[PDB]
């Protein structure tokens, strides 16, 4: 299923996992938030074992950051990170429309499969990316397009989301938000 353009008009210790297609930037976006540098050379498939530490509303909280594989082949293993887990950063790539419609055909039903009941950001990763002439390009000849906002809001209402934002690692762009919002979630 492809993507069609144009159809939508005291610390407090918390687990977050990331989860998303392959490649959308969730490594980077973790690295991001942690580290506060972008990894323009070596990314790991998987950041490291992490513990961030947050302030939001007055409340300081401690972040667990267990990244995962995006690709199908981790697939049967992926599942093994979810147990106990307080907040889901559902991922797609504003680079890849198709990365979108994965968040309802693929990582929504996973999700909601072993995380009964625990909310999701929904996350637009690499907005850097949507204007870009090389992204446009690549993606007219496929017909499509950048991701747009009102595509990604649609598609977190669709999805029950705790909420949708934006950002990128690159230009750090958004990217305190996001943890900022998966701490609100994780502590409601
Ligand atoms: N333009 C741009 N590129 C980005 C951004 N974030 C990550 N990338 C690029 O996207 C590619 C994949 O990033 P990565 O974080 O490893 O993705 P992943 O989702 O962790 N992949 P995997 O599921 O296989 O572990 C890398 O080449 C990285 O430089 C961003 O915000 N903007
Ligand atoms: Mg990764």
């Amino acid at each position: 299923h492809h993507h069609s353009s144009g159809l939508v008009p005291a610390a407090i210790r918390k687990k977050l996992v990331i989860v998303g297609d392959g490649a959308c930037g969730k490594t980077c976006l973790l690295i991001v938030f942690s580290k506060d540098q972008f990894p323009e050379v070596y990314v790991p498939t998987v950041f490291e074992n992490y513990i961030a530490d947050i302030e939001v509303d007055g409340k300081q909280v401690e972040l667990a950051l267990w990244d995962t594989a995006g690709q199908e082949d981790y697939d049967r293993l992926r599942p093994l990170s979810y147990p106990d887990t307080d907040v889901i950063l559902m991922c797609f790539s504003i680079d890849s429309p198709d990365s979108l419609e994965n968040i309802p055909e693929k990582w929504t039903p996973e999700v909601k499969h072993f995380c009964p009941n625990v909310p999701i950001i929904l996350v637009g990763n690499k907005k850097d990316l949507r204007q870009d002439e090389h992204t446009r390009r690549e993606l007219a000849k496929m017909k499509q397009e950048p991701v747009r906002s009102e595509e990604g809001r649609d598609m977190a209402n669709r999805i029950s989301a705790f909420g949708y934002l934006e950002c990128s690692a690159k230009t750090k762009e958004g990217v305190r938000e996001v943890f900022e919002m998966a701490t609100r979630a994780g502590l409601q």
